[PDB]
């Protein structure tokens, strides 16, 4: 029952276990339904050698995590998990 | 005189659980999940609960918590679906996952 | 969006001022007489009248005292004000079903 990951606020589909905790952050190789905003930043990056960009939910605008450059680092408590 | 000590069924007032019995499963008492019908639930985990009626036999299908089987938990007074009872697992063997917005919190 | 008193329309609070106390802006609560309320927390509000001295008895929010909040314009009981805490020192718990949300 924890195969698909979704925006907690509106339910937009974001990623899946096939693409997949370290706040607790989940790293995914691929994601959908986000909007990546702004230019990359290195400041306080949790992953050595990566810059990040803010990742919002494309449906409701909730801040779900970051895109790193590649992979996506998403905040566990901003997501809902459920079955495929 | 604490005003946030007891959880009762929002629909009828049945005594269900207590703040003192919240349980941080995987490091957090709160879990946000969805079922196969796409319903999103803000689930609070409790070590203990009362005043429920646990319906049928456990199932592992679609379980949100690795290693646990679930049974539907209704309010034993009014039949409101308040969450699930989990069993069959490890550390703990059992717990309750209750739907936060279906409870009312208040004084003892 | 703004929240207006459902009974008379006076502006009371704003969506920008929603406050997630204990991790959620919504709290379903019951008082000692067993009345159930669905309360939304806001940092600020306007147009209310707070009645009585603050009380700590049965506060729904640990570390805060409460005062009853009426609409100042029509008298509707819209919720409570909370004070005497830290981070934040004060906020409101307003009864969702007694407000109307709409454009400013
Ligand atoms: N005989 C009564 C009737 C009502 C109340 C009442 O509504 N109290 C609220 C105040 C707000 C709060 O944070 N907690 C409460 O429980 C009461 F205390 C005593
Ligand atoms: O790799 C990252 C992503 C960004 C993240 N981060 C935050 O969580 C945060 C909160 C407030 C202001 C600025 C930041 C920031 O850089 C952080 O600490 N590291
Ligand atoms: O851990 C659990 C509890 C039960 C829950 N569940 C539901 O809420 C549901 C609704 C309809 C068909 C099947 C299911 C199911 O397994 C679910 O998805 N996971
Ligand atoms: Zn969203
Ligand atoms: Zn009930
Ligand atoms: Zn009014």
């Amino acid at each position: 029952g924890a195969s698909i990951f979704r925006c907690r606020q509106c339910g937009q589909t974001i990623s899946r276990r096939d693409w997949l905790e370290h706040f607790r952050v989940w790293c995914f190789s691929l994601a959908q339904g986000l909007r990546l905003i702004g230019a990359p930043s290195g400041e306080f990056s949790w992953f050595k050698g990566y810059d990040w960009t803010i990742a919002l939910c494309g449906q409701c605008g909730s801040h779900l995590g970051w895109h790193y450059e590649t992979f996506f680092g998403l905040i566990k408590d901003r997501l809902a998990e459920g079955p495929a």
